C-alpha cells in the first residue's frame, strides 16, 4: 500500500473527496514531521508514539575494512507501536 | 502532540471540520493497521515505511526442568523513516 493507495482508503472510509483525503493525509504526516522537527513527541492513542532519539558521538568500525571510524552524534526518528497495532500484527 | 492535537492540526492545514479531520485521522491509522495485519508494507514517500518484521523461532531452556523449549516465531510492527522525516530531525 503506497501513499496514493492510502489516500484512496481514507477517501472511502472517511467519505471525503480524493482531493480532501489527499490534503488530510499530507497534513497528518507533515504535522508529525513538524512536531518531531521541534523535538516534541507524538503520542497517538491506539496507534503508537513517535519521538526523536539522540545518540552521542562514538567510536565504531567499518564492516568491510576493520578500520576505526568516528561515529558522530545523531538525532533520528523513532516509532514505538502501541498494543492495538502490535496485537493486530501478531 | 497527541491525537486530539493532530486532528486539530489536520483540520487547520487541510481546511476540514474537526469531525472530518477526526474521521480522516482514524482512517489513516486503521488503514495502516489493516495493511500490516495482512503482512503488507505501507510505503509513504518522504515519511517512511511501516512493515512487518518477523522475530525468528528459537530455542530456550526451562530453568526448572533443564529441558529445551521452543519459542515460536512472532511478528511485530516496524517503522523505517524516510529521507524527508530524517532530514527534518537531524
Amino acid at each position: 500500500m503506497n501513499k496514493t493507495d492510502l489516500i484512496n482508503a481514507v477517501a472511502e472510509q472517511a467519505d471525503l473527496t480524493k482531493k480532501e483525503a489527499g490534503s488530510a493525509v499530507d497534513a497528518v504526516f507533515e504535522s508529525i514531521q513538524n512536531s518531531l522537527a521541534k523535538g516534541e513527541k507524538v503520542q497517538l492513542i491506539g496507534f503508537g508514539n513517535f519521538e526523536v532519539r539522540e545518540r552521542a558521538a562514538r567510536k565504531g568500525r567499518n564492516p568491510q575494512t576493520g578500520k576505526e571510524i568516528d561515529i558522530p552524534a545523531s538525532k533520528v526518528p523513532a516509532f514505538k507501536a502501541g498494543k492495538a497495532l502490535k496485537d493486530a500484527v501478531k
